[PDB]
């Protein structure tokens, strides 16, 4: 068998955080 | 002879951006 | 034997921080 595959492509950005606190 | 196997798991994305402002009050 | 295929997606990054103090 072959060697392996190029490396997988760089996952997507994480979600936004939680709202900041009460100003 | 048969393909490899697959590459490597890739990099884990960026952190997210912040969240929005917190309430006025 | 050729190379295997791309390898997996990567994860989905981690949450982001808590966003600032409102107004």
């Amino acid at each position: 068998p072959g060697p392996p595959g190029p490396p997988g492509e760089k996952g997507e950005r994480g979600y936004p955080g939680p709202p900041g606190p009460p100003g």
